[PDB]
């Protein structure tokens, strides 16, 4: 396949392309029409003149490198381009034979083709080994991780600190040229952040090494914390390298790393499975004592996360997951409505308590399968990748007659068979075409004996046979999982909505079971955003959950109505998309309630953790309250971090932000269990004030994180939605003064007033860090003035909090608290003023009808150069797939109109370049940086692949099974194209408000 994994191959084959572009244009009308020839042999000389630099590299690097694995393929590539160069000049001599030797003119189609069939594989083998000069370096650094592990020597650690010293200048700069090897995004952020892994963790290693230097003394008790944290470092270091090892292994747009990006959200899912499961068994321990307005969080949250495990499976059992989520909760919602009086008698409900919980534990058997249906399957991709590169070791045998190499050809063949026969629960019919490849490769085991006559050179054809018989293994192994995985709802906002969208856009022909799960997410978080509130507002949104889903379920029924669509299918689908547009804003408001309640008072238990770290814990009651403050500190980490993941679920933050908030979530998920553990280190160190003062650092080490993570999850949503619920939260608490005055409770009074400071410091925080992201400075001055008003007014409240608490029975002073009070109400929404941005219908039309409007909506006029280019975008999008379903005499406009795609997509680049320079916000221009390099690279790659399928066409006896690989490459890229292009359309308006 024509690969693009190295910019050399880009900067060589695009020089190949535009001269190849007018080459095979001459072939079609010389064969279909039989035109007169143009002058071609000197262009035939000129296209191999482009090769003449490359083939000089091609002749000399074979002479330069002794590398026999490179000699196994690169000279057979060098012969193959020479085989093309023969078929260059054999054509060119037959070009010079007659100007109408049309059977001799048949060779002309290979000249664009066999070159690009070759120069891919030619530029492969260099960059096959170019990365191999880098692979073992960082691998050796990974194998240097165990150097100081067994060794307990300080000066050896000092030399190991020198083993990383020039160890760094091997691991830094070549990787730093590797991130300059691609000026891409699609793997470069996988590189450069892993490049931050090797630099940040390196002194963190040395610190952890110096932690183990604090184990050189014997009588201390750090003999375990040194082991686990040095393990913790080297697992993180082995993570990111082996990642970017494989990120340097691949060659194009992949599928398996996405399925490898699913393995870890399984872990936060399965941890969320047994999170409230014990509390659900505790709810099962007494169902008689629950109102079901907040105790169902122990119940209904467990239901919700298994649905995403159902997003990590397929088949009929994936239908069971919606078949249990739309049922067993309604099996519990009826017994919840049996508690509207209590008329479902819980002494009588022993049969019912099973039937409301029968959707739980059978689903645990479903999710442990759907784990291991996906666990071993994504493991199988690397498992086959072991053995197919272990036949390379069989291929790189210098055994000329392999009578001794008769075992590696067999056991690996028995290894890849059973591993793909472990892939039997994927699909039953395609396991026969696996056996069809097995029945091929069993003969390819018996291929390898005629080269057994001391025959290493003439081995090469039957080596090329079993190479291509392995090149036939790869696509089925690629098909072993690409069907079995639904393309996941891209966990940001529209990337779940658009995957919810396009399943409605095509009822007859469908994806790989994807869209029946790809719509399921918008109700999967809908049941989560409806979850945590009380009685009446839960059923406010669950009606918008289950009935707007029921509006969608009519579109699921009408596949039986005829096939695909009904005659009335465009009735219920045309109002379906705005039925779910009701669902989005009531999921947003459900979310933006779930943030201003939980974050802006989270450090208040920390202060109560701090103030009960002063009073003696050697007491039965005062320590447990602190430990229930610690159990409240347990509760924050969920209701922050899950809501942070819900702020990742709906909050339209930046991709690097929803990287960075998710990265901060990781810091939230790891430093929350440590500072509660360092609280226990405090409660067990006997009178140690230094460790207490070190806990003072370590609590501050968590605060500034979670204060930044506040300010980052403040930026995970619009603050104009945050301060709505914040301006009501003070109104939810200013009244609590009026009952505090009604009784004698100054300590309940200041508890609100302290929380005002817990509110206003966060409100101080946001107007500070709006400024750094803003680039309209004449309007950030009030934002600069916002916390400035707030900083001067946070203090007299705390003065007045001390004032009224002296004697709450003092009227006037009672009024003074309100006199201090509603300046804050006059200030809190005044901050939001900055964030307030004031300063017979037809069934065969959609997937072409909704394809046009999906980037032609939003009603924009200034960026019409986006939109007018977006007109040719979706038009030629399906017209590609129309023309790849074209006849044999259609290869002219095949390449030609799809060469126009790249320059259209390079106009998509130049508009992303247009917006990014006039972008007036720093954090959102990172997604301009995460768009402005994605577009132009993959653009001309289509212009590459525009040529290839045209050369696949017009042969009329070619092997179509690889020509249809050029079909599905046109499927694959244009999918990746159209996905990011509509993103490039919509994110323009996501930036256009900022200026």
């Amino acid at each position: 396949m024509p690969v693009f994994h190295t910019r050399t191959i880009e900067s060589i084959l695009e020089p190949v392309a535009q001269q190849i572009s007018h080459l095979v244009i001459m072939h079609e009308e010389g064969e279909v029409d039989g035109k007169a020839i143009p002058d071609l042999t000197a262009p035939v000389a000129a296209v191999q003149a482009a090769v003449s630099n490359l083939v000089r590299v091609g002749k000399e690097t074979v002479q330069t490198t002794e590398d026999q694995i490179l000699k196994r393929d690169m000279p057979p590539a060098f012969i193959k381009v020479e085989n093309a160069c023969t078929k260059l000049v054999q054509a060119a001599q037959m070009l010079q034979s007659d100007p109408y030797s049309v059977p001799a003119r048949d060779y002309l189609i290979d000249g664009s083709r066999g070159i690009l069939s070759g120069t891919s594989d030619l530029l492969l083998t260099f960059d096959e080994a170019e990365v191999r000069k880098i692979i073992r370096v960082c691998k050796g650094i990974l194998e240097y991780l165990t150097v100081a592990e067994v060794v307990e020597t300080m000066e050896d650690l000092v030399t190991y600190t020198k083993n990383l010293g020039p160890g760094m200048t091997k691991m830094a700069k070549m990787i730093d040229e590797r991130q300059q090897e691609l000026t891409h995004q699609e793997h470069r952020v996988m590189l450069v952040n892993s490049m931050n892994t090797v630099k940040e963790l390196l002194p963190v290693l040395i610190s952890a090494m110096k932690i183990f230097v604090t184990t050189k003394n014997s009588k201390n008790q750090g003999i375990e914390e040194a082991l686990k944290n040095r393990n913790f470092t080297v697992e993180k270091m082995s993570a990111e390298i082996n990642e970017i090892i494989r990120v340097l292994q691949l060659t194009s747009w992949d599928e398996d790393a996405w399925a490898s990006k699913d393995t870890e959200a399984m872990k936060r899912a399965l941890a969320s499975i047994d999170s409230k499961l014990n509390q659900a068994k505790g709810w099962l321990r007494d169902p008689s004592a629950s109102p079901g307005d907040a105790g169902e969080q122990a119940i209904r949250q467990i239901l919700d996360e298994a649905g995403k495990v159902g997003e990590l499976c397929a088949g009929k059992e994936r239908r069971e997951i919606l078949g249990t989520c739309k049922m067993l909760g309604q099996m519990t919602d009826q017994v919840a409505d049996l508690r509207a009086r209590g008329q479902g008698s819980s002494p009588v409900a022993m049969q019912k308590a099973q039937q409301v919980s029968q959707g739980l534990d059978v689903l645990t058997a479903k999710v442990e399968n759907a784990a291991r249906k996906l666990e071993a399957m994504t493991n199988s991709k690397q498992s086959i990748a072991k053995k197919i590169d272990a036949a390379q070791n069989w291929l790189a045998d210098p055994n000329g007659g392999p009578e001794g190499e008769e075992q590696i050809r067999g056991a690996l063949a028995e290894a890849r068979k059973i591993a793909e026969l472990c892939d039997d629960p994927k699909e039953r019919d395609d396991i026969l075409r696996s056996l069809g490849e097995i029945s091929a490769l069993t003969s390819k085991l018996a291929d390898l004996r005629r080269q057994g006559k001391g025959d290493s050179p003439e081995a090469r054809a039957l080596a090329k046979q079993v190479a291509t018989a392995l090149q036939n293994l790869q696509t089925k192994t690629n098909r072993a999982v690409a069907n079995s995985r639904p393309a996941k709802a891209a966990v940001h906002l529209e990337g779940k909505i658009e995957q919810a969208q396009r399943w409605i856009d095509n009822p007859t022909v469908d994806d790989r079971g994807v869209g029946q799960a790809a719509i399921r997410g918008l109700v999967a978080e809908g049941h989560r955003l409806a979850n945590v509130m009380m009685g009446p507002y839960r059923q406010d949104l669950l009606a918008k959950c289950d009935r707007v889903d029921q509006l969608t379920a009519q579109l699921a029924d009408l596949a039986a109505r005829g096939e695909g669509e009904s005659p009335q299918a465009r009735a219920l689908a045309s109002q379906l998309q705005d039925s779910l547009k009701d669902l989005k804003a009531r999921m947003q408001e459900a979310m933006t309630q779930e943030v201003s309640d939980v974050f802006s008072d989270t450090t208040t238990p920390i202060k109560l953790l701090a103030v009960a770290a002063t009073a003696p814990p050697d007491a039965p009651n005062r320590e447990e309250v602190f430990d229930e403050r610690a159990a409240n500190f347990e509760n924050h980490s969920g209701k922050l971090g899950a809501t942070a993941e819900k702020a990742a679920a709906v909050g339209t933050a930046n991709k690097s932000t929803v990287e960075g908030i998710q990265a901060s979530v990781k810091t939230a998920r790891e430093l929350t269990p440590q500072v509660v553990s360092a609280a226990r280190i405090l409660l067990r160190n006997p009178g140690n004030q230094a460790a207490y003062e070190h806990f003072e650092t370590m609590k501050n080490q968590w605060i500034d994180n979670v204060e930044k993570m506040t300010g980052l999850v403040d930026e995970a949503i619009d603050t104009k939605s945050l301060l709505d619920a914040s301006e009501e939260a003070i109104k939810k608490d200013l009244d609590k003064c009026k009952v505090a005055m009604a009784n004698i409770q100054p300590q309940m009074l200041v508890a609100g007033a302290t929380s005002i400071a817990r509110r206003a410091n966060r409100i101080l925080l946001v107007a500070k860090r709006e400024v750094e992201n803003s680039e309209d400075p004449k309007f950030r001055e009030a934002v600069k003035a916002a916390s400035d008003e707030l900083s001067k007014t946070i203090s007299p409240m705390v003065m007045d909090a001390k004032a009224v608490a002296g004697n709450i029975s003092d009227p006037g002073l009672q009024k003074s608290f309100l006199d201090s009070g509603y300046r804050i109400l006059g200030a809190v929404a005044k901050v939001r003023e900055a964030f307030q941005p004031q300063e017979p219908v037809n069934q065969p039309i959609l997937a072409a009808a909704q394809s046009l409007h999906r980037e032609a909506t939003k009603w924009s006029s200034k960026g019409n150069d986006i939109i007018a280019a977006a007109k040719r975008m979706a038009l030629l999008m399906a017209e590609m797939s129309r023309l790849v379903r074209g006849g044999s005499g259609t290869k002219r406009a095949l390449i030609q109109c799809a060469k126009d795609i790249a320059k259209a997509s390079d106009e998509v680049t130049r508009l992303a370049k247009e917006v990014a320079k006039q972008c007036t916000d720093k954090r959102i221009r990172t997604n301009l940086l995460q768009v402005c390099e994605r577009i132009p690279t993959i653009s001309t790659q289509l212009k590459i692949l525009s040529t290839v399928k045209a050369t696949m066409l017009g042969r009329t006896n070619i092997s179509d099974e690889e020509s249809e690989q050029a079909t599905e490459m046109l499927v694959h890229n244009a999918q990746n194209l159209m996905q990011s292009v509509k993103e490039t359309v919509r994110e323009a308006e996501a930036a256009s408000i900022k200026i």
